[PDB]
Order: structure tokens, then sequence, then C-alpha cells
């Protein structure tokens, strides 16, 4: 398992516009498009990022590289965020990719939020953060995948998405 592979199992995979858990128009691996409730608002937002009028659907190969452009995104994210990279940098591989997923699901500002979790995982006390983290919002809306972060990081092993 891998970064990549986590995030698509979370994620799935649609190749036409769709609405996320929060209702925003999105396409391919979680790529968000906008929170504007427009769909034409959100076609071109979809255009705009495949470089062709696509008509609101793509390809397998185009889903795919936004997907890796996402991913080095939030990498980079992170390494960027005063507050997410000496976390970050604290961590394991492992425990790296969990940090990752949750950017990527909530934005680097979302999860700079969570202060007090960042300072547990920080100090490698994994079961107080992992009661912590599921104190949230995040937690209570998407359960099942929150559930399956959270013991990535208490656990360092990938048990949750075998
Ligand atoms: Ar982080
Ligand atoms: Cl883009
Ligand atoms: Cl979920």
């Amino acid at each position: 398992m891998n970064i990549f592979e986590m995030l698509r199992i979370d994620e799935g995979l649609r190749l036409k516009i769709y609405k996320d858990t929060e209702g925003y128009y999105t396409i391919g691996i979680g790529h968000l498009l906008t929170k504007s409730p427009s769909l034409n608002a959100a076609k071109s937002e979809l255009d705009k990022a495949i470089g062709r009028n696509t008509n609101g659907v793509i390809t397998k190969d185009e889903a795919e590289k936004l997907f890796n452009q996402d991913v080095d995104a939030a990498v980079r994210g992170i390494l960027r965020n005063a507050k997410l990279k000496p976390v970050y940098d604290s961590l394991d591989a492992v425990r790296r990719a969990a940090a990752i997923n949750m950017v990527f699901q909530m934005g680097e500002t979302g999860v700079a939020g969570f202060t007090n979790s960042l300072r547990m995982l920080q100090q490698k006390r994994w079961d107080e953060a992992a009661v912590n983290l599921a104190k949230s919002r995040w937690y209570n809306q998407t359960p099942n995948r929150a559930k399956r972060v959270i013991t990535t990081f208490r656990t360092g092993t990938w048990d949750a998405y075998k």
C-alpha cells in the first residue's frame, strides 16, 4: 500500500462530474472543482483544469493526471506550512500517508486547526491522538473514512486498508 492506493480507496473514481459528501462538484479521484452551486461554473473549471472542452466527462488517464497533481500539491502544502511540516517530518512513512490523506480531504488550513491532535502526534502519543482526532466534525460527517485514517495514525500499519 501507498498514498495513491490509499486515497484511491477513500475517494473512488468517477469520470463524470458528481457531487461530493458536502454537495460540491467534483470529478475523478476526489478532485474538487468548485464550491459553487453552478454546474456551469463546475464545467468551466473542469475545462480549464484539463485543457479542452470536456463537456463534463474525462478519461481515466485524465483523472489520474489530476490525481497526481493533487497529491503532489498536498505534500507540498504540508512542507510549506509552518504548523504542519514539523509534525510531518517527525512521523514514520505510514503515518505520513495518513497526514497527507487528511490534507487532501480537508485542506492545509483545515488540518492545521487540529492543534491538540498535531501536538499528540508529534509526541507519539498514538492512542491519545486517536481519541482527540475523533472529537471533530470530520469524524461525525465521514466516520468510516475518518476511522480508517485514525487507525492508521494509531497503529502505524495499513491494517485499516487491508
Ligand atoms: Ar501534518
Ligand atoms: Cl487544476
Ligand atoms: Cl466515510
